[PDB]
């Protein structure tokens, strides 16, 4: 039970040492069996793999967390059938037929843990973990959070984005249909129409506190930094903003101001856009929400700044050449805008002087960014999109998995009484004379 | 003569244990040796390919269905000259020269079957099927459909590609032509030029119930189920749709509607379109038609549901904002989606408050969609065609392959004298003390 | 001097046996090793080599002809130093130091060989020879083509395209300051500008008779087949074209017809776009040109069949549709253009019923042809261009090769002087006493 | 210390005959290194390295310069062990842990040279410099650019940035409030407004004055050749192009032209645009920058070429055309122009005759430019970046060490105190009974 400066045992060294390439996950597998086995010999009343560091990480939640396929393939695949040695065993094999195998995985501190299971640093890892795409790969993780999704939280996914649907509908009828007298609140007339309307505003006003609440236990939960706060956290921060401009909209149009309009519209166009939350999670359609994350917070900063650096710098030259209508730098800005939509006139005013050089000044705008500027764009998004399709290919499962972790730890009655099978003694051995059960699963491939 | 369950012997069992790769070929093939020659030499009085399983599935027919490429490419190829032997032999070699073999096939169970053949099973598979595209490359069936388009089909289907043009130019005739006056139908006038008009609705109508029938014929006969209704007979979905807006286009004719036009034009539009269906199996031109089959069904799906959720989020966001023309949600959404085509205005209308708002709002769903959705469409289309033109290289073939079976199939003559080739005595060996011919075809190559 | 039934050589048995593959060629290597071996040593009065096939050909021109690389570079960097051998090897070294070697090379039938040359065959090919474009890269031709165009050959292409643009400024300058009046042929007046305007008719009618003489040289030249008329032959045919236009107009302008000048703009854009085969020929810059052809003759035709389907298709749905302006199927088919280039309307009549029914078929032909057909056009072009940038980059060198060629059958001079080099006694062994000079060519690398 | 016919040391030549290859770095290495030992044992009282060839550089700037990668790599990482050897060495280990080692390197004309140090000509290459983006990842010197980036280059940079914002914003300022009034210069009033209107004039003409002397100064430093002038040195010539319009406008101002403003507006579009120079430098955001340069340079004059002789072409036959208010060249190339900006009207006028003719010829440029060569430009772009992103992912680290340097050089302290480390007596042994010290550089890897 040797512990190091920064509090963790011997396995969570060999876990660090890692790096994926193949003679190294020989070498730390291999080690980390005879380590374990000989710890078992030598202190067969501790377990090492219990040990946690200073930050309450397992050997295998450290392995989890930092991204290790090699290790945690190996740990969570972990058979030993040999004398002194199946008490520490990971997963066996009831049935040994040729091409199928009947396994059994124990899954303590994979699913329950009370204090972060496998699943849970996963999911939300720090989105550094070099491999949390693939690490769900692993047969017991893959098929328990398969289990998990056909069992009862595909039911209640759909349920939620149904609800979610039936808001975002309410809110669209309430704000579409909503008064045009001066100076809010609107006082309620008997009409059948004014108690729809206001049903419907107080259901969008829950609704904007529901996930104002569920963004500020998000956060709170886990707590996140500056450095990865929009890295992770994507959808929640959308969420949260949606439901910041509900509130403000709360509060204008009860501090009798018409602009609670210009906060409910946002928050309107950010509901609809955040369905594409619940695409994420189905492999067929989930794949535009996640590029629109990654171009966002990837791609579209730096293209934006390039962008407006040039429409900036034209708008400032075409504006300062004209004068006498168009002579503000908010129209001119947008005249130069429109180049980009198709639908700059290229003469959208005769009141300046020097043809030439509003012409010139023009022609290299469009140049530069209409024909120039957004092909690279697309020449860049085609490269990092052949590049990164592999990658969303796996981001499906790893937000699966985030919507399983999310529906148990909410869950609706109270209760942790979502496990899975297991009724019976599991491994037929122990140090001691008993035998033990530990939520064995069973996984038939 | 041993049986599984299903029916089916130990060479379907062959089949089924196959995955294509070079060591699982070389054994399904090895096993294949020994227990054919097993069979010869305990029972020659009976066949093993004749028996079929649950599905009338012979292991030949099978092997071709399952996708099973390399079992297939062995049975097809097998060549077999030892003693005791011959007789179960499908290839032969009669001139052994250099560079080239004049290899002699068995077409049995290939064109005629009377349950399935190999060509009937490829052509018609679910699509699931992993190497339909490639399966026709076995020198055999590719030689034989080649033949087979060259002798009767190539032109039987010019015919028919040049018939169905004559069809939509008297459509699009009869249909352009159309009487303006009200509460159809339309009294025939004496005038010549009416009489050409009834002539063309007439044609145009008994060709609707001919694709209407073709439809139901191709429905009835392969039985598709709703999973897969759409990925296979989609050219077949698309003629009997067309067939459909005919009919209901004829239906609200003598029904006394106006609206007939509002179906005929839309089976005018599909028809025009369904040109397409014959495009395909034209290596060169046929790459669109293919590529829009596949855009429609896997990429339009997930590229809709977001963009719609774009649109419909900000059109309701700004149909919100603006009060006082442009002020149905209709409108908006057509105002919203004109930036796509390139000519949306950014100033559509000055009926609001909240200027910054609204131009914020336009801009906002200009950058998400114009920009960074339509470029990523672009982006993921890249990627696809980069991933899967290698892929339609060969569809091509297979839907030669599906022409040449409809072809067979009708005939238009009252007989099944559709054969390939074999007019000469075959085999050369049977157990018994006779000989056989089994329609050989010859391949130079 | 053994031969084939059809009465070929060996030698042109050994070059159609050739695959280019590396056993082949190593065989192929061989066997010429052998052959001419024994052929000094039992007729060594007569080469093999000089004896043509059938159509004329050298085993050199033929290995040239049918893209047989391996066997080319061979027979082009053969150096035989044996004794009673040295008289028929094909190169040979002068200085044999490490880096570099200076090796010397034989012209014969290289440029001139009075039936066809290697240069003539590989620059004169069909375009479905394999290796073109790599073939001139074997060190004498790519050296031999770099020599000729810096020696006289560049001077004489620049020096045609500067008279090429003053032509074109002439012609431009002549058909822009055409006269206005009625019913040609116009009288002259004395002032300068009619004596400038005829000046600029006459050289521009003189251009285009010498295009047309040169089209029809190249065109009996040549010999070209319809199959490939296109795929080679693109340039000549093209300025042949605009000399046909440039006949048809003066036709037309003596004939006292106006639509002369129908014609004369189609040539005069023609004109414009020729210097595109200029342009071709420089490597930074004839990347453009040789895209367009193969873009043209390769993509175009099955773009514009299946973008003029749904364009035909939805404008005679929606002609059909309206009913009364925008009545006839041109505008229709105009105004669904021009979608097509971002400028669709989408509510261009009013004089019609069914709303629904027309804003759906423009959607749908907007969905189909702007978001899709488009989108998938430029998907294909992204594939192939990744597939053939790597063959435009020797293309480059083919038209240089081929630009090489013309300017030696020209040659301005009434004479033939247009040799690389070699003054000197080459060989130094002949199976007689004495000593033979074939044009050596040195290359120091 | 022999030398060859030119005066340069035999290291130069082992240096020359370099290739990158890993055999030729394993025996270019391996001369060098026993050469450099013979040259040790024969002459320890003088060095090799030490010595320059006829430009002035040393082995190692020769190296460095002509980028022969694996010999720079192992000189810089050159560590001698041995006795009478070790004396020579170019970098030691302090801590020879397992994983890390306490490298010490030293840094004699890496930073100063006072010829030629590796900094200097890695930057400051020729851009045909095969290894110039990988050759910086070289450990000492990727920890060099690091270090001196951390430690005060990297304040300085974002402070120039921020003081060139600074001066854009001045001069943005001072533009868009120019005054009305004709003829310059204009009288100073006593008004603030005037005031802080002619201070911004000031402070702009100073910028304008001091970014022409550094344009100056970096040309009669670097003395760049025409031939490479743009591919290198393309920042400093946008730098010191927008220097030259702002003095022009000042001559103009001075001069009592209103053309100043044309000058002015052109050097704030350039000014703006200008900034994109401190984006590089930014892994993140320097993509874009990069990107512009190199299509700039290279893509574009072959682009523009060819679409501008399709514009002008058929600019010219629509003008020719056309007859009667459009019926000059610019306004029909500004048309024609408008199609590939999406705002193209297709029927602009109706002053010709032969509608057909105008038609098609509007038709056949649009298929030509707006859908075949503008979708060209997309699929090269597409292929060019899928190729040199590489290139710019390191184009960035290259840029930051041209900053670096240029800090250095600069350093606005009278004074270079730019040392990183070392302070005491490094080498420990020499073939005297000296010690040295070098400059003692750590690096912990
Ligand atoms: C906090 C982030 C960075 C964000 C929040 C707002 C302001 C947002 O602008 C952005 C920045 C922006 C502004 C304008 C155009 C593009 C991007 O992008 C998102 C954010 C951008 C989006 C588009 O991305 C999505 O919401 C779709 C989505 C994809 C995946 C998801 O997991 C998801 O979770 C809800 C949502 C929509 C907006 O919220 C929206 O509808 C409005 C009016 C602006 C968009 O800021
Ligand atoms: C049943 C399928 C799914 C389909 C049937 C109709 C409604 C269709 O809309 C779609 C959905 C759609 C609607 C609007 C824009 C794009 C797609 O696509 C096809 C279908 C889409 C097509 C485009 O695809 C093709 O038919 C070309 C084609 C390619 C390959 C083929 O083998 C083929 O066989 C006929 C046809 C044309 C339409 O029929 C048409 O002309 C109209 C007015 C709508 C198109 O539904
Ligand atoms: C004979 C060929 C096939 C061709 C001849 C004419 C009709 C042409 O239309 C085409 C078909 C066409 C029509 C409309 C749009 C695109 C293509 O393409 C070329 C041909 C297409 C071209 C574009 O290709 C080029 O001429 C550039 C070029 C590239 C490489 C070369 O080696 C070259 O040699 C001259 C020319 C320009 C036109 O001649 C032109 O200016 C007009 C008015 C129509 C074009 O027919
Ligand atoms: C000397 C070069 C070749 C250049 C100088 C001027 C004329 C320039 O036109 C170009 C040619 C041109 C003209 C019109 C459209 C595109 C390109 O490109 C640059 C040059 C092109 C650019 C765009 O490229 C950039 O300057 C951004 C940039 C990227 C990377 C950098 O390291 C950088 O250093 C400052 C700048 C902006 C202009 O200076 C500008 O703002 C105007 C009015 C024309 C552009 O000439």
């Amino acid at each position: 039970s040797a512990r190091d400066s920064v509090g963790n045992t011997v396995l969570h060294a060999l876990v660090e040492v890692a790096d994926n390439t193949v003679d190294n996950t020989k070498f730390v597998t291999s080690m980390y069996n005879e380590i374990l086995i000989l710890g078992a010999k030598l202190h067969p009343t501790l377990k090492l793999e219990e040990i946690t560091n200073r930050k309450g990480l397992t050997p295998l939640a450290l392995a989890a967390s930092s991204g290790k396929i090699g290790v945690l393939a190996y740990i969570l695949q972990r058979e030993i059938h040999e004398p002194e040695c199946r008490h520490l065993s990971r997963k066996f094999t009831e049935w040994a037929y040729g091409p199928v195998h009947s396994s059994l995985y124990d899954l303590s501190c994979i699913d329950t843990c009370e204090k972060n299971s496998v699943l849970e640093v996963i999911a939300y890892s720090s989105s550094e973990t070099p491999n949390r795409h693939d690490m769900l790969l692993v047969e017991p993780l893959n098929r328990l959070l398969q289990d998990k999704w056909d069992r009862f939280v595909k039911r209640i996914f759909y349920f939620n984005f149904f609800v979610y649907c039936l808001y975002m509908i309410i809110f669209t009828a309430a704000a579409y249909y909503r008064p045009v007298e001066g100076l809010p609140p609107y006082k309620l007339k008997n009409t059948v129409g004014d108690y729809f309307r206001v049903t419907g505003e107080i259901l969008s006003v829950s609704g904007g506190v529901y996930f104002f609440f569920r963004g500020i236990q998000y956060f709170l939960q886990r707590r996140p930094s500056l450095k990865s706060l929009f890295v992770d956290s994507y959808s929640e921060i959308l969420f949260f903003v949606q439901s910041l401009f509900m509130l403000v909209s709360v509060v204008l149009y009860f501090s009798q101001r018409k602009e609670y309009v210009a906060s409910m519209v946002f928050s309107l166009a950010m509901g609809w856009t955040n369905m594409l939350y619940y695409t994420r999670g189905f492999q067929q359609m989930g794949i535009y929400a996640v590029m629109i994350e990654k171009m966002i917070l990837r791609d579209l900063c730096r293209f934006m700044f390039v962008y407006l650096v040039f429409l900036f710098g034209f708008s400032t030259a075409v504006v300062t050449l004209i004068e006498d209508s168009y002579n503000s730098l908010y129209s001119t800005c947008l005249e130069l805008f429109k180049f980009t939509i198709g639908m700059g006139d290229l003469e959208f005013t005769e009141n300046y002087d020097f043809k030439a050089v509003f012409i010139i000044l023009l022609l290299a705008y469009v140049i530069l960014t209409y024909i120039l500027l957004l092909n690279m764009l697309i020449a860049l998004m085609g490269e990092t999109v052949n590049k990164i399709a592999q990658e969303s290919k796996n981001i499906w499962k790893l937000q699966r998995a985030i919507t399983i972790l999310d529906t148990e730890k909410s869950f609706l009655k109270c209760m942790r009484k979502a496990f899975r099978s297991g009724k019976l003694l599991q491994v037929g051995f122990t140090p001691d004379g008993k035998d033990d059960y530990r939520w064995c699963f069973r996984v038939d491939e």
